[PDB]
């Protein structure tokens, strides 16, 4: 019997091919995670064919319904077995639903437009208003904001930290509203704000933006924390300790370095 | 009932009191995980008695015997409930132990007596006119050892076969080793590890390149037991609520007892 | 009893002299080639009557046909006696025909538009920005198929699977793409015709990097000929007395038509 | 029946180990030639036992007796079978042997003793008297000679072109006897000759010696003639095929190449 991997359309980890029009199957995606997908059903036999979350959401709690959406939403449903995706661990995803060991380190960055280039002894230097997350926090003719119904919303909602709490309160009474649905919209949005907007995303799609034509964007700061890429499974699932192992075992033998090589750096230009 | 723990006496990770002569119990056990120790059990709601495995080394597998020894064996033997150490996480401890999720992120750095001309591990293992060495019975020298690179085989090769002995019992000795040296050493340890070295007086040794992989260090736990979701969920609350970043700037960059 | 010798219209290993409409036999070929076949003729002492093969191809081995084309197909099929010619020294040909002692050493070299921003093949092979491609129907394409090598590997998916056919039928068009392509073309061919080439006005090509591998020219005769081992005796003849080295002089460098 | 094979003891090729008073077999000998014998073997499955030949010379013909001696003296008599040295193919070679295709490159080179640093505007540069061959020998005052019973001087004694005729020719009447026995003989009196000497070798063994310690000779000039070491077997022997597929085999997978630089280039001393 075959099982369901379920995947967020997200780059680099799952693009759509150019000749997709009349590809069908597990060939009409290229990236990162139907590359992991492939080793995991090297390691471990099985069947897999991947699907797309008809919302499209990585998956979150709502409000006074208590009801999971979403990636993780559709997968503690039974409709899904298994969501080999860029989808961050997390306590409140780790009490619903069993999380393989990390794959891929991230964390929260800031991302912001390329500053222009100053002039003045003929030496070319860069400079740029954002340095931390402290001075974005303390101005305020920078917009910022998140992905709704992210990781990183869920991370900024929950911190007790002064100055994450500070980005909180102001992101929540943000006149007009400043999440977007999607990172290409934020990365847009970042795009065609003329240097006015912050974006707040993790650092594995802001790096590869950054190494990406027009290549127009940077990212400043460091990494507000530290987290990790783990492969969902259902609760009392069969497939948790092999996905695991697999994934240790690729670790092992650097199959994911090389992988993070391949769709980050070696397509990288400018 | 209380809970058998076991650690190894690492820096900084666990330390000794500067007055330890004079005091009794978990008190005369200072650093990060200790104070790990202590929120777990304080979001777990259990006592726990902090100890130092006889052996000094971390734990792996004889030659043919099919032995754990290190804080792994006291673990899978029955000598103890639960690990709070800087213990790598590997395919070969999963199948023996539980991990929980990593609490630290870490990586194979490398590490000279201060052009650099050791830039990366491509031309060290191409250069063999100045030796390097790994922590004996650890995940290192695991790591070189099961390793399908050509460039990592010929490491291992150079590293077993080579005269005399290059492998350190302790990696205090090997630090002492690589600042004695005159630059005829590198030394191949975790990233933390190399951090807190070169971030401490003298300051006269220093990280070059990248890390060669990513690793993280798991919270053990005897395989099948009831503590491995609690402790599971305990990092995983202390890593989203930040204690962990805290601790480790505490224990890493909070003293700051040099320029750089 | 007359001898049919193969061969191709490569530049400068044949030339078709300059008024050849007005010439008749084998006095209206000029060139390495040529030179070579009567010094041939002259050791051994027989009458030979150069030819060029109807499609100018190298040889190769078609989509599972198991045909044998360009020159080593009329020399295995019965069609040619000896071939004097730029036929690389490789696996399969010598499983089919007959090789003599290579008269000429050789490799691949990487030709580009007037520091190079590539130089080394990895460098090329990591930039994929710069488009290149390799002869059809050669010896460098089969030499790309059955590498084992990762760099070499991607290298042969980089031109098979590109958009549009990156190869070329002739080296010839090839050098004229890339001085069309405006230095966004680098074109993989042989040390000695790339040398000869940039030797050549308007001298708007330079070979950079080194020779990926040995490889050599050799004299094809079918299998279990009588002629191999006379040719072959006269190959080292040659060799020995350094006719090979001024003609290779005089077809090479003796022109000079540029500035170095 | 196993098969002799038969080498000489040259640096990189056959070098006697550290630990090799007590070892027995084939694990004396360590180099190139071993290791190429060893994947020979591993191509094309026999089983060889390594010897040297008592006389230590390459091979050569003898003056007015028509006995060969060396290498290939003893390859032709019959008491061995096959040859994996650094054996260069030539014309009087092969009309008694049947060589296999060239595995190494080489040529005729220019050995000399590294001169001192010019001091002068503080830039350091170096400078070498005769760089071509045509200028050492219309230059006398440093000396010059071949190895005996070898490949380079039965090369020059066959020569016509002019300039290799008047080297010859300076040869023939050296007084005393200018050459050596050994190439580490030659070396030897290179390094004790202050620069009054020049040695003459093929390109391999002088590249091996420059970039070996305590590296106090260069190599000048570019190469004389363009040869190359194959692997000697007896006229008639049924080896002479899988010998020639599994050099080209070698040659094609890059192994080689890699044996190559293993034993030229990554032990770089200097
Ligand atoms: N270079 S990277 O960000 O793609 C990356 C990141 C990580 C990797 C492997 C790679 Cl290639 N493995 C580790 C895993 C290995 C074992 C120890 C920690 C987890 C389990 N997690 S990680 O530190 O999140
Ligand atoms: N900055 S650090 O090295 O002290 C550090 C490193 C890491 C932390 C937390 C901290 Cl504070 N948590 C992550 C864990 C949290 C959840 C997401 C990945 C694992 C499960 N592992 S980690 O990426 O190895
Ligand atoms: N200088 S060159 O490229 O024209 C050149 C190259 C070579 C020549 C002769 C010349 Cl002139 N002969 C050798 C052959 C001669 C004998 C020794 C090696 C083979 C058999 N092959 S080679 O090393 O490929
Ligand atoms: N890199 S090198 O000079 O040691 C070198 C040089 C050469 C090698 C192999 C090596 Cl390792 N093999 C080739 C051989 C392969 C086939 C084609 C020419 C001969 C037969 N000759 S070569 O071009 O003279
Ligand atoms: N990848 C994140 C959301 C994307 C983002 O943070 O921008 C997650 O799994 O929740
Ligand atoms: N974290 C390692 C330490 C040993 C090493 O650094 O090699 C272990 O537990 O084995
Ligand atoms: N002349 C080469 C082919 C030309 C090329 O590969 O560029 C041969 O003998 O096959
Ligand atoms: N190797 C040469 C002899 C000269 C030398 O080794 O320097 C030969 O095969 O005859």
């Amino acid at each position: 019997k075959t099982v369901v991997v379920t995947t967020i359309l997200e780059s680099p980890y799952v693009m759509m091919k150019k000749n997709h029009e009349m590809l069908e199957g597990n060939e009409r995606y290229e990236g990162y995670c139907v590359d992991l997908a492939a080793e995991i059903a090297k390691h471990c036999g099985f069947k897999y064919k991947l699907t797309i979350v008809g919302d499209g959401k990585y998956g979150a709690r709502d409000a006074d319904t208590k009801i999971w959406n979403g990636m993780v939403g559709e997968l503690v449903y039974g409709k899904a077995d298994i969501a080999i995706a860029p989808l961050t661990i997390t306590l409140v995803r780790e009490e619903v639903i069993d999380f393989s060991k990390p794959f891929m380190s991230l964390g929260i960055s800031i991302m912001i437009k390329k500053p222009q280039k100053s002039k003045p002894l003929t030496v070319e230097r860069m400079v740029s208003p954002i340095e931390s997350a402290e001075d974005l926090s303390k101005q305020t003719e920078i917009a910022y904001g998140t992905l709704d119904s992210g990781s990183t919303k869920e991370f900024f909602r929950r911190s007790k930290i002064a100055v994450f709490d500070k980005m909180w309160t102001y992101m929540r009474s943000a006149e007009p509203s400043v999440f977007v649905r999607t990172t290409a919209e934020g990365v847009a949005r970042v795009r065609k704000s003329k240097g006015k907007y912050a974006y707040l995303l993790e650092s594995t799609m802001n790096e590869y933006i950054e190494q990406r034509k027009p290549c127009d964007t940077m990212k400043v700061g460091g990494n507000l924390d530290s987290k990790g890429y783990g492969i969902a499974t259902p609760k009392g699932s069969s497939l948790g300790t092999p996905v695991n192992l697999a994934v240790l075992k690729l670790s092992e033998q650097g199959v994911l370095d090389k992988l993070k090589n391949k769709w980050w750096y070696d397509k990288g230009e400018c």
